[PDB]
This record gives structure tokens, sequence and C-alpha cells, in this order.
């Protein structure tokens, strides 16, 4: 009965202008001296660092000395530039939240590749933050495929709720939201509102696939069930 419910950030619930790309080449160049070179939809924000810094010919351990404040540099940046108009509410995201955060056998939470400061700041602009009480972040891992298991212990620490598969339901955009799924045999639904077509989604196997979320009342259906 008591369902987990687990949303990605970018390109699920919300957009952000091209500012975010430049926020983080800004936050790089002043670290390290350059921005790299440089999709990441469905990436950890970690795993953005290591790799357009070593297409430039960086080594991991080079990288790792200034990795915290490289983080810091960019959460920071990103709070003082990104404004309102430059977050996107997707079709029905207030309406689907508000619809899942009202029942109590509901616990919503986040699975994303953001850092958790920068991805709230993203949430909040809009005024969807209060919706998520926990989630995994990227402050967790470079590997999205550790977060389904934190968040399950973090959830499970929160509510004694020992969640099965089937009770476990993991929501986004691209084949790593789909994929990170896998990890508990949970219940992966795939919405096709970023870079990928349904076409392209439907190859990675998502136990449902939506356009969007405009219906609300199918979107909780499916989630629920
Ligand atoms: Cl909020
Ligand atoms: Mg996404
Ligand atoms: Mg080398």
């Amino acid at each position: 009965s008591r369902t987990l419910v687990l949303f990605d950030i970018d390109g699920t619930l919300l957009k952000v202008e091209s500012m975010n790309r430049r926020v983080l080449a800004d936050a790089l160049i002043e670290v390290y001296g350059t921005e790299g070179s440089t999709d990441f939809s469905g990436k950890m924000d970690g795993a953005i660092i290591y790799e357009v810094l070593s297409n430039v010919g960086l080594e991991r351990a080079e990288i790792a000395d200034k990795f915290d404040k490289a983080k810091e540099t960019y959460i920071a940046l990103f709070r003082e530039r990104a404004r309102r108009e430059d977050i996107t509410l997707l079709e029905g995201v207030r309406e689907l939240l508000d619809a899942l955060s009202s029942r109590s056998d509901v616990l919503l939470g986040l699975l994303t590749g953001n850092f958790e400061a920068s991805g709230r700041h993203k949430l909040k602009l809009p005024g969807i933050d209060h919706y998520f009480p926990f989630g995994a972040f990227a402050d967790d891992a470079l590997d999205r495929n550790e977060l389904p298991h934190i968040a399950l212990e973090r959830a499970r620490r929160m509510t004694g709720a020992n969640y099965s598969p089937s009770q476990i339901v993991i929501i986004g955009d691209t084949e790593h939201d789909i994929r990170c799924a896998r990890e508990l045999d949970a219940r992966s639904i795939a919405v096709a509102t970023g870079n990928f077509t349904m076409e392209e989604l439907a190859r990675h196997k998502p136990g449902t696939l939506f356009k969007n979320f405009a219906e609300t009342d199918e979107v909780l259906a499916s989630i629920l069930t």
C-alpha cells in the first residue's frame, strides 16, 4: 500500500535556460582555468565535471583535488545568477505534485543528477521544492545507479516502510532514469518531455511511457497501481 515515488528534475519537472551551462563553464574557469570541452541529459553533475575536464587532458586526481571548490563555486554562481524567468515548469507538474503530496500513503522524494543545493534552487524558483522532503543527489555519487539504493535506505529510515519493488516508482526523461530503476527492480515511468522521443525511450523498456503529464488523473493511476 505505501508507495515511494522518486522524481528526476531536469526534463521531467522543469527545464532551465542555457545560462545553466554557462554558470558551470564560468565556475570551472574560475577554479581550474578552463571550462573544459564541453548531451549531459540524465548525467550526474560530478560526472559532467570529470568528463569535460578530462576531455582537455586533466588527470582524475587533478580534477579531484579541486572538485569540492568547483562544486561550491558552481552552486553559489547558480544561486546568484538564476531567476524565475530561467525556469520553465513542464506541463501538469504542479497539479501532479499536489495530487501526490495530499495522499498519506505516498512518500515523495527526488532522485537527480543535480547537486542538492542547485537542484533544489531550481525547484524553489517556481515554488515546487516544498513537495520533496528528501532525495538522493549528485552529492551522493558520480554514478546514477548508486542513487536508488541510497534513496531507498533514506526513505525506510524516515517512514519505517520496507518498500517492495512494486511499491517503488522512479520517474524521469532519459535512458539513465529508466536504467537506474532496474537497481531495485522498481517501476520506471519515463516521460518524453526531454531530449528523447517515445520511440527512443521505448528501446530501454520503461514500465510505462508518457508523452507528458497533462492528464493528472491518469498519471496518478499509473503511479499508485
Ligand atoms: Cl518551494
Ligand atoms: Mg532528466
Ligand atoms: Mg593524461
